[PDB]
């Protein structure tokens, strides 16, 4: 399955590029581990804040391009964690 | 676009794109010190492709070897009181 590994304060980010229209889904769920949640963002070509959610656990966000371009889908770690938090998400186009 | 990038920071903006697309940029320093910028764009393999040093604008285009996300990425090297402020486009072909 697919997932990401967010180091203690720190950020990662998957993008996507789209036509207007476009469907546009994450899914996510913080795998198991000593932590239970993470932020998330999703932010458009222009800096349009699509999504935010801090502390979620897990998480569906369905939405669609408002324009042409690139979409941004950060996951970050807010904590002093010893160990990087792992996120298993999927991003869904169309 | 304006961004505004203050001292010793650094802005990046993201394109993802298929391999042989042509991506354009064209900036310009509107306002701050000495209306200088420094530009970086880098490849989704870590591989820079563009590298000017205190510039005060251009207008470039470059193709993208690879599949993937390149980062345009402005910095502000200078202890200005006030940000740099960059008017910037980036095109996709």
């Amino acid at each position: 399955g697919y997932f990401v590994s967010i180091d203690a304060h720190a950020e990662e980010c998957f993008f996507e590029r789209v036509t207007s229209g476009t469907k546009m889904g994450l899914i996510f769920e913080v795998a198991e581990g000593g932590f239970l949640d993470i932020d998330v963002e999703i932010t458009g070509p222009d800096n349009k804040g699509i999504y935010k959610g801090d502390r979620e656990s897990s998480g569906k966000y369905t939405f669609a391009a408002h324009m042409d371009g690139t979409y941004k889908f950060c996951f970050s770690n807010r904590m002093s964690t010893m160990t990087p938090k792992i996120v298993m998400f999927t991003i869904d186009i169309g």
